[PDB]
DNA sequence: CCCTGTTAGCACAGGCTGCCCTAATTTTAGTGG
DNA sequence: CACTAAAATTAGGGCAGCCTGTGCTAACAGGGC
């Protein structure tokens, strides 16, 4: 059928999520995100552009329309009520749900949404710790790794693990062996490397590079 | 992202739908009704046949192979499984779970499926009746109302309304309403027309043409 | 390419040719003429119908619409002007300038047409001596065979060969061997089977079935 | 009826064009110049090849086969001798012919062939300076100023006019205005952009890109 | 029968858009000699 | 200032999936002689 299930939707989430790791929306990192050749997300991204989803900034950063980023969120509003649907209900694997949702968020029905709302009590995160958005258009309704200072190590609990940790398979694996999920006091120590070290009293240590890093969300406490 | 999400899938459950329906597998019938040009779908079936899903016999009907046959079940599978988290669970309207899950079908993983299977205790039907096939590769597991001879007519109970019939929403809704359902007492008459006539103590009538009546199964009680 | 060429204006220009012999413009004429199936012409007609060429009366004749005659009368035309054009200046032989135009009649420019009509002193007939149409909207500018009583010989000047007699090439070369052309004095006498035999001053006789006499125009003298 | 008349005979055409221009024959200059997508000019090229009319390289360049090229040749011929009958004969305007010969060129008999042959003299090109080909198989019968090296303008002389220039309507009105036609001095100057500037004694100077340039062959002189 | 159409299934030529790829080049911004 | 790593562009294609125009055959339907 194709790989994405949805080229336009993957290409206007993958942009989203940069925003939401922080990182600048540039057409190099949908390539490496979504394994396609330069030619190819550019030539894509005109097409996008050519139907006012999105615009090449000055710098040659991605920006996204009005329309472009209501639709955006839509995706991922349906992707992570999958995912809670994956986790509760039907009974799916943790390190399991985010790649079953990466392809039920390009056809989830809207009503079905909301029905999903009423079946898990209006959440408002996923199983990872990221919010739902766009949740009243629907009709209802703290630091980054990177941002930490280097030095002495510094204790603090797990809010967040954006999709793209959610990605790297046998890392997400990995970080709920060490248990470092959601509500999970830690402590993190900056490597040399911009990277970041975790400290799992119990487990065995885990270490996340600069990019990873810039997909953890946590709270100093 | 395309209308009938995976091409290939919906050509294979077509010919599947064909025969639950009894009527030959005819490539003329695949293009009425997934709303493709003959030439579309003349084309299609080729790429088809090259990768051995099918074979267009001698008298031009189109016959599943060996593999072909092993995914156009896989298909149906889903669908009727999704059916059933989608009306049980879900809580989403019965008019409405099909078109629905004609989506996930080409979406949810074999794990997904099984994992259903235990949540929904091992459910052998869709809430149309129709048997869940393929159940046991997976790891687990009467007539026609143009089969009812004219004249005068006939008390019977609605057990199966294949998925061609849930295909027209409108008739499919108007069913609904007039509670022909499955496990529903109602009485049929064959028109002129080699059509059907539906009597539901206390709805109007309602009228199936020759081809959806090949597409309800009763039994005589 | 096409064996017409163009189908539409082949079809327009055979209803014309039709009219022009007096006959009754039926599909089932077309078919015979174009050497097409009756399938064939009727799914052609509707394209045309639906767009406005012609309409399918009542007792199925066809009938040209304000727009479809404009454009037959365009075809015939440049078909005529084209025949002059052969004949006079490029010297084509009398019995193949029809076959020729009747291709050249579907890429001739308006403009080649006005040219052409100063390049041949404003003509106003074909060599067989049919009427040039439509000359003024362009920018410038008697019985049949078969309407003749049976019985006694009459003496008649040939006037006019119209593109159905042209078509048959065999009988186009047998009168013109004859000498059967116009402006020539010739008797003609009806045939016991409505058909009409021609007796030239000189060369053998020859004898029309009665659809070619719908094609010949002569004048009593 | 279809724009280019006849697909296959405009490709062959277009393949030899761009030999006698000089340039690499490739699928993507057909799609180009014809106006039609690439995957269109490929779908079409291989009906070709499979009709054993050209065969594409290794390199991926059009190679005419045996028969593929005696064909182009005839329509090249016809094309020819259609600019000359327009021009000399039927009088129609210089920038005109081309257009006009462009779809005479596919319903040209080969008998109305030898016949303007007669008419027209025997001539060996066409009015625009390029030379009749497979005349002698019907029956009868200098540098390009990219070749030109850069530096200090040069005298030379207009000799041909390959059909890729009198296509651009525009230009080649420009061109006889400014008096650039066949025997005709002129000087041209290499310009920075691997362009060429004619100047003429009198006219407004005329600059043709590198393609263009491709399209016109002089003589030192 | 004969003369006219209709109904149902396909074929082949011609055209198109969305997505994706590789081999080169080119364009951006910094970076030390 | 040449040099570069990083990010894009330029060039020429590939394959899946969709379309309309034109043609044909087998079979069947109706009216009138
Ligand atoms: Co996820
Ligand atoms: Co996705
Ligand atoms: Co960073
Ligand atoms: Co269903
Ligand atoms: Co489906
Ligand atoms: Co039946
Ligand atoms: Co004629
Ligand atoms: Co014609
Ligand atoms: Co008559
Ligand atoms: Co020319
Ligand atoms: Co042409
Ligand atoms: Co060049
Ligand atoms: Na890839
Ligand atoms: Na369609
Ligand atoms: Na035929
Ligand atoms: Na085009």
């Amino acid at each position: 059928m194709n790989e994405l299930v949805d080229t336009t939707e993957m290409y206007l989430r993958t942009i989203y999520d940069l925003e939401e790791e922080g990182v600048t929306p540039l057409r190099a990192r949908i390539a490496e995100r979504l394994d396609q050749s330069g030619p190819t997300v550019s030539q894509t991204v005109s097409r996008m552009e050519r139907d006012g989803l999105l615009r090449v900034a000055g710098d040659r950063h991605l920006e996204l329309t009005e329309k472009g980023r209501a639709l955006a969120i839509a995706v991922m509003r349906k992707h992570r009520l999958a995912e809670r649907l994956l986790v509760d209900v039907i009974g799916l694997p943790w390190e399991e749900v985010h790649a079953e949702a990466c392809r039920w968020e390009h056809v989830m029905s809207e009503d079905v949404e909301r029905r999903l709302v009423k079946v898990l009590n209006n959440p408002t995160t996923s199983p990872f710790g990221n919010p739902i958005p766009g949740l009243d258009e629907l009709g209802v309704g703290l630091v980054r790794l990177t941002e930490l200072p280097a030095g002495s190590p510094v204790a603090v609990v797990v809010r967040q693990l954006t999709e793209h940790v959610q990605g790297d398979i046998d890392l997400i694996t990995r970080l709920k062996d060490a248990g470092v999920v959601p509500n999970a006091r830690v402590t993190v120590e900056t490597t040399p490397g911009g990277g970041v070290t975790i400290v799992i009293p119990g487990h065995e240590n885990v270490t996340l590079p600069h990019e990873m890093a810039h997909a953890v969300k946590v709270e100093k406490v």
